[PDB]
RNA sequence: GGGCGGCUAGCUCAGCGGAAGAGCGCUCGCCUCACACGCGAGAGGUCGUAGGUUCAAGUCCUACGCCGCCCACCA
């Protein structure tokens, strides 16, 4: 140690780190120690991390190192993700355009340049988290990408079709004509946009009217028919005729469906199953063919479709669609509206819908194997809110498109026979192998599906292929069950859900035990910290700044009760500064027990307090550790160090140990072990450096959880007592104006047992020394367990005490009115605790005699 | 159209059945021999509104007001 006046993190963490770095505490299957496992979710390789990851990991840290130096085998595995569509668009953004050009550079030469992008990335996330201080076994650590993690897919697939869950079909998707790829449903956000809905009409079978509101003229071509609310007979009777659509010859049908909302716009609906959601929904309940009049480039084309107008982009189609009606008399009622457009999430650009051939997942009936256990109480939720919340977003899933047109992630195992037609997807039991001959034709001309999984599919895959799962190890047969999952709500559906599934399915049980999860870090504006909003902060900008012990601790600090974290620098400071105090406290006692000559080795009022105030600590925190409450202990630790311990304890111990009593200096040094102990979860990096400069020991983080000892009942009402006198001697010099260091004579009376005893305290903290006679007129300072009255000797401010003890009244009487109130309430002296009763009616009796006392000084005073 | 979270001291946030709290900011004193990233003494809240349940409600029930999320197929 080097104890200078202040704390420099930067002397300190770097080495610490590296040390954990270099040498992981890596886990053992076989360590006959009951195990505590944890899933890191792995950061996507998408530039550096954010203060998100640093409250997830700090989090996740603080519970492995508990358990752990708790006596469990804390096996916490760490990752990280491909991020398939993200990175994608990164290294095909910046990079490359910005770079130079995104000009498609081939399949190959592109997943080059990715792979590098792979590492620097991937690099960069594990610094970041080892220089936090991250405990994490590195040597599992799992990259979604790798050869191990690979195979788990492969294979998941495999059994997935083979079991016949996985199916490949037209069911239509949303696309994004700018990523070239097809994307899900949580992977496309919807903001509402200015826009303009169209009223358009046209031709009936032998009559003449049909009038429909839509918000894109193009995919009129594309219609099939004209829905209508099945009750609205209203204007409504009309229904079963046909209708030439515009500029066609083409006639639809009119018919009824629930879907058809009367009150918006003309209570009928075009209808295009080959062009949205709603409409190839409704297309299908009536059974409708679909047709295209747009293709994937975003064009206009097809058999209805007009000459002339098929051929421009879609929105320069609707420009010359519409002048084609209303210039042709069928456009009718143009005006404003806000639609809810819907965008790609990852590019912006607003996504479109199509029929294709692709990789679909019965979720209906997996999503019961899972809520089959949910409702048994297979699984646990922190908030508990959040339960429901799972169970009913699985309540009505939607068969899920696995495949992506992506060149990043895993080219999925299927091939297509160019004779048959048929697909080949190799059997689970030989999941390895590539067939080679159509097991249809038995042809060997063989073509496998240059598709891609979904980010998010592989993903689904953790709890299994950090262990091993595409095979049958023994890590997985150890700690497959994680006890408790730690993620931010904001994957509560694409990450846990889907892993809830993969787990429950490939294995007759829970993935974890239990669900922690944690609000968000955002910007001081409130809005989520994300490299999508570009309001990210590094952290270790933060760490650099205020020191990484500082920052885990901020984090865990604000992290109650699942809310969210608006940043606030403040808060960082509040840390920093915290672990300078732990720093100097301990900076103390290694000064003091320098030198030291004993003289005696006496029990001391002040040590005996904190010994018990210790151990009611050690309890309180465990039992919030216990509960997974980190947030709450993270400050009920700060209040112990240095509310009972700087505060109170170290300042009391000062004389004894100027009197060279060793019993302190002991007490000292054993209740610090102690602190740094409970400390070290949250403030791993100086929380070691001093538990080894206090007892010479290299890993605190293997050292074990204390176990709560004493707890002495009258030696804490005792010190209160001391508090008090002392307090009140302070208190008064204050009001009285008198300078700290002023020396002074008092005189007490009531529970003065402690201050006779340990009178150099007493003196040392109050700075009084103690009168014999009560004297006759005095200042007077009213606890409630000690008073104080301090003779009129000297130049003192009477109108500042004056007016304090004439506001002491002011709220004493008060007091005793609230009381009275309740005693002499009805119901209370009966129906209530025979406690809660008895000292209602204690306060009321003090209330007074203290009231009293004031009273009668601050008349009695000139 | 559904659910959910928030609404407490000037600021940022805890507390969620029994006498209103913290950090910072602020007022007054202190370079008191671990710490000025500090020490001591204070000021400052009828806990968003309206109702109830309860002997007892920031703390539970019920509407509502704003703020923000999530899920939704009003073309
Ligand atoms: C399979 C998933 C783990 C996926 N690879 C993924 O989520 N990759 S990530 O980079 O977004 N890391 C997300 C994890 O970090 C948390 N997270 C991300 N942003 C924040 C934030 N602003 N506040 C709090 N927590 C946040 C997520 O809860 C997730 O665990
Ligand atoms: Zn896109
Ligand atoms: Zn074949």
């Amino acid at each position: 140690m080097d104890l200078p006046k202040a704390y420099d993190p930067k002397s300190v963490e770097p080495k610490w780190a590296e040390k954990w770095a270099k040498n992981p505490f890596v886990a053992n299957p076989k360590s006959g120690k009951p195990p505590f496992v944890i899933f890191m979710p792995p950061p996507n390789v998408t530039g550096s991390l954010h203060m998100g990851h640093a409250l997830d990991n700090s989090l996740q840290d603080a519970l492995i190192r508990y358990k752990r130096m708790r006596g469990f085998e804390a096996v916490w595995l760490p990752g990280t993700d491909h991020a398939g569509i993200a990175t994608q668009v990164v290294v095909e953004r910046l990079l490359l355009k910005e770079g130079k050009t995104r000009h498609d550079l081939g399949r190959e030469k592109f997943l080059e340049r990715v792979w590098q992008w792979k590492e620097e990335s991937g690099g960069t996330i594990l610094k970041q988290l080892k220089r936090l201080g991250a405990s994490a076994d590195w040597s599992r650590e799992a990259f979604t990408m790798d050869e191990k993690r690979s195979r788990a897919v492969r294979y998941a697939f495999s059994r997935y079709y083979h079991e016949g869950l996985a199916y490949r079909a037209p069911r239509l998707v949303n696309w994004c004509p700018r990523c070239e790829t097809t994307l899900s449903d949580l992977e496309v956000e919807t903001e509402p946009t200015p826009g303009k809905l169209y009223t358009l009409r046209y031709e009936v079978e032998g009559g003449g009217f049909i009038e429909i509101a839509t918000v894109r003229p193009e995919t009129v071509f594309a219609d099939q028919a004209i829905a209508v609310h099945p009750e609205d007979e209203r204007y409504r009777h009309l229904l079963g005729k046909r209708a030439r659509i515009p500029l066609t010859e083409v006639w639809i049908p009119i018919l009824a469906d629930p879907a058809v909302e009367k009150d918006f716009g003309t209570g009928a609906l075009k209808v295009t199953p080959a062009h949205d959601p709603l409409d190839y929904e409704i297309g299908e309940r009536h059974g409708l063919k679909p047709v295209s009049v747009i293709n994937l480039e975003g064009r206009m084309e097809g058999e209805r479709v007009p000459e002339a107008l098929r051929g421009l982009d879609r929105f320069e189609a609707r420009r010359k669609a519409v002048e084609l009606f209303r210039e042709a008399g069928h456009l009718v009622k143009e005006e404003d509206y806000t639609i809810a457009l819907a965008t790609c999430s990852r590019c912006g650009t607003p996504i479109e819908y199509a029929i294709f051939p692709q990789w679909w997942l019965r979720m209906r009936p997996l999503a019961e194997e899972v809520l089959k256990g949910l409702r048994r109480g297979d699984i646990a939720f922190v908030p508990e809110r959040w339960k429901k919340v799972n169970m009913d977003w699985l309540e009505n899933v939607k068969d899920w498109n696995i495949s992506r047109q992506l060149w990043w992630g895993h080219q999925i195992p299927a091939w297509y026979c160019e004779d048959c037609q048929a697909v080949n997807v190799p059997r689970p039991e030989r999941y390895l192998e590539d067939p080679t001959s159509c097991e249809a034709c038995g042809s060997p001309r063989l073509k496998r599906d240059e598709d891609v999984f979904d980010t998010w599919f592989s993903s689904a895959l953790w709890p299994l292929s950090t262990l091993g799962w595409p095979e049958e190890t023994e890590d997985l047969k150890a700690f497959y069950p994680g006890d408790v999952l730690v993620t931010g709500y904001d994957i509560l559906f694409l990450w846990v859900s889907r892993m809830e599934v993969s787990g429950y399915h490939f294995m007759g049980e829970r993935p974890f035990k239990t669900v922690l999860l944690h609000g968000l870090v955002l910007d001081e504006k409130g809005q989520k910290m994300s490299k999508s909003k570009g309001n990210v902060i590094d952290p270790l900008e933060m760490v650099e700044r205020y020191g990484a012990d500082a920052l885990r601790f901020a984090l865990i600090y604000l992290a109650t009760g699942g809310q969210d974290i608006r940043l606030d620098l403040r808060w960082l400071e509040m840390a920093r500064n915290f672990a300078n105090k732990l720093y100097n406290a301990a900076r103390f006692v290694l000064l003091s027990r320098e030198g030291f000559q004993a003289k005696e080795d006496t029990p001391t009022l002040a040590d005996r307090f904190m010994r018990s105030r210790l151990s009611r600590g050690v309890e309180e925190i465990t039992a919030l550790y216990e509960a997974l409450d980190l947030a709450q202990a993270a400050r009920e630790v700060y209040e112990l160090v240095w509310s009972e311990f700087c505060d109170w304890y170290l300042e009391a111990a000062k004389p004894a140990l100027k009197a060279g009593n060793a019993h302190t200096l002991r007490t000292l040094e054993e209740v610090l072990a102690v602190l740094l102990k409970l400390l070290h979860p949250m403030m791993p990096f100086l929380t070691s450096e001093l538990y080894q400069a206090l007892t010479g020991k290299e890993e605190l983080a293997l050292e074990a959880w204390p176990e709560p000892g004493g707890r002495d009942e009258e030696a804490e009402r005792a010190f209160e007592a001391l508090k008090q006198a002392v307090t009140a001697v302070r208190a008064l010099k204050a009001e009285a104006g008198l300078p700290p260091a002023q020396e002074v004579r008092v005189y007490l009376e009531g529970e003065t047992a402690p201050v006779e005893e340990n009178l150099e305290v007493f003196r040392f903290l109050s700075r009084a020394d103690l009168l014999p006679e009560r004297p006759a007129k005095a200042l007077v300072k009213a606890m409630p367990r000690v008073t104080a009255r301090m003779p009129l000797e000297g130049l003192l401010d009477v109108e500042e005490w004056r007016r304090r003890q004439e506001k002491r009244l002011k709220e004493l009487l008060a007091l005793a009115e609230r009381s009275q109130r309740k005693l002499a309430s009805p119901g209370f002296r009966e129906k209530a605790p025979k406690e809660v009763v008895e000292a209602e009616e204690a306060r009321l009796k003090e209330n007074l005699e203290q009231a009293e006392r004031i009273r009668e000084a601050l008349s009695q005073i000139g």
